[PDB]
């Protein structure tokens, strides 16, 4: 249950995609947040651990992977990345829990550089309809490129 879902090929439309903010000059939006996408990425207002970069992908799907690149600014060739985050997810777009193991918030560790993608595996596929990405760390900036992996399902309701 390995496919990818969307954001590099545009299956999940620009209207799916969304953020708590996004930087005032408006070069950094939500839908730059596409997994190997040209111009820049997705940057918040503010970099603080409450941000996010949300996703509905419409239907309740089996998440399995998420990939995370940061991103290189074109107009100053500094690089900016996300080096851990949190991941919150709900069926609903109210219902919001924080992805745990047992009481601990899963820690998802994340990128080291600008331009490697960096994979991470769930260890069992966890239900959702909306996704959020929520940056803990990061180096000089909050930037990220994403791309979400998992397959459709069907409720047992
Ligand atoms: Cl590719
Ligand atoms: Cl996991
Ligand atoms: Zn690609
Ligand atoms: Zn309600
Ligand atoms: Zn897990």
């Amino acid at each position: 249950c390995n496919v990818p879902l969307g954001m590099e090929s545009g299956r999940i439309a620009n209207e799916q995609i969304s953020a708590s903010s996004t930087y005032s000059d408006g070069r950094w939006t939500p839908q730059q947040s596409r997994l190997h996408g040209d111009d820049n990425g997705w940057t918040p207002n503010l970099d603080s651990n409450k941000e996010y970069l949300q996703v509905d992908l419409r239907f309740l799907t089996m998440l399995t992977a998420i990939a995370t690149q940061g991103a290189i600014s074109r107009e100053t060739q500094n690089g900016y990345y996300v080096k851990s985050y949190k991941l919150e997810v709900s069926t609903n777009g109210e219902d919001w829990m924080v992805y745990r193991h047992g009481k601990n918030h899963k820690v998802f560790q994340a990128n080291n550089d600008a331009t490697e993608v960096v994979l991470n595996k769930l260890h069992a596929p966890l239900l959702t309809r909306f996704v959020r990405i929520r940056p803990q760390t990061w180096h000089s900036g909050i930037a990220l490129r994403l791309e979400l992996f998992g397959c459709r399902v069907t409720s047992g309701s």
